[PDB]
């Protein structure tokens, strides 16, 4: 089969941490695709724990180095008409978000296309429109963002209904280990010179839900999906048909009332411990999510520490909760 693939990135010192000249207890190795942390001791002598992932990134890691190493592979199966699944795991502010969807640089030095800082989000989306525009597909673009606080369901993509507006799901009379969710807004992308604004209008909404929800940017579960429906006319005059689906996944905060996030790792638990009971029903997310679990979608996981010493537990455990993944098998 295909194991599920695991990356850990490790985000640099803030500006409130280099001025402190804080000690730094990570240390990364993308050559042997390491990660190891100084458990206590000294900087002259001391004990430490290592992890082997399928890849591994330092403080010194641009957006771009992921996109090209990590996301340019996977969305080149999606072309293919595949099925994949990228998920952002680990404490709050050690980077998922940044590394799902990146930010802004500051005082408008470049324009969203070339900012250094973007993600993965609008980095896929803009290569899509780059990649197939460039052959003679004939495709179409949809988008939907979809995210659990307190186990339930907002459109944080849909213009006309408030975020306030929760959202039902039913299981899919078909698919088995597919769901309905009514009410999500699917929204069409005819360009990348209109991406933008589909993100802001997210990034927005995202606002008023910080108002109305306690600690919500780090509580919720964000699943933005883009499918690609390609008629391909290779240069062979036959025209293919494919359907692509990519979903980019960012979780709540890791660090030790969450009922999606206590099942994703029980669900994690069973699957590696091979049980015969897998409790993917148990949480709106896992029953969401459930191909990726063991299911026929390629997924990869993107685990994000901090270097602080000040972290050091929640890192351990973000490290062996990754490392377990590793043995989960899709197909
Ligand atoms: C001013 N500096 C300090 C901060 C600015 N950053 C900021 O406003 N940041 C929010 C906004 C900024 C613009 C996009 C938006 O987040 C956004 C919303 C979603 C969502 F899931 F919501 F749909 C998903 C991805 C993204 N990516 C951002 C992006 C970043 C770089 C290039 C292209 C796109
Ligand atoms: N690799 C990185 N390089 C530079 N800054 C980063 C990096 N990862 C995260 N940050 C910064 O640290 C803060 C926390 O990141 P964020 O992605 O919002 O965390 P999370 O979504 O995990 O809570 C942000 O201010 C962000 O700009």
């Amino acid at each position: 089969g295909k194991n599920i693939q695991v990356v850990v990135r490790c985000r640099p010192f803030n500006l409130a941490e280099r001025k402190a000249s804080a000690h730094s207890i990570v240390e990364c190795d993308p050559v042997r695709k390491e990660v190891s942390v100084r458990t206590g001791g000294l900087a002259d002598k001391s004990s430490r724990k290592t992890y082997t992932f399928d890849m591994v990134f330092g403080a010194s890691t641009k957006q771009i180095d992921v996109y090209r190493s990590v996301v340019c592979p996977i969305l080149d199966e999606v072309i293919m008409g595949y099925n994949c699944t990228i998920f952002a795991y680990g404490q709050t502010g050690t980077g998922k978000t940044f590394t799902m969807e990146g930010e802004r640089s500051p005082n408008e030095e470049y324009t969203w296309e070339e900012d250094p800082l973007a993600g993965i989000i609008p980095r896929t989306l803009h290569q899509i429109f780059e990649k197939l525009t460039d052959n003679g597909t004939e495709f179409s673009v949809k988008v939907s963002l979809l995210e659990i606080y307190n186990e339930e369901l907002f459109d944080l993509l849909n213009p006309s209904s408030d975020v306030s507006e929760r959202l039902q799901m039913f299981d899919d009379p078909r698919n088995k280990r597919g769901v309905i969710i009514k009410g999500l807004e699917e929204i069409t992308v005819h360009n990348k010179d209109e991406v933008y604004q589909i993100l802001e209008k997210g990034a927005a909404k995202r606002t008023t839900a910080a108002t109305l929800m306690n600690a919500y940017s780090s509580r919720s579960h964000s699943v933005f999906s883009v499918t690609i429906h390609m008629k391909e006319t290779t240069i062979d005059g036959e025209e293919l048909v494919k359907i692509g689906k990519l979903n980019l996944v960012d979780l709540a905060g890791s660090e030790n009332i969450n009922q999606s996030l206590l099942t994703l790792g029980r669900v994690i638990t069973a699957l590696v411990e091979r049980t015969p009971h897998v409790p993917y029903r148990e949480s709106k997310l896992t029953r969401i999510l459930q191909d990726s679990l063991g299911g026929r979608t390629r997924t990869s996981i993107i685990a994000t520490i901090s270097p602080a010493s000040l972290n050091l537990e929640e890192t351990l455990s973000t490290l062996e909760y990754a490392h377990r993944a590793k043995n989960i098998l899709n197909k």
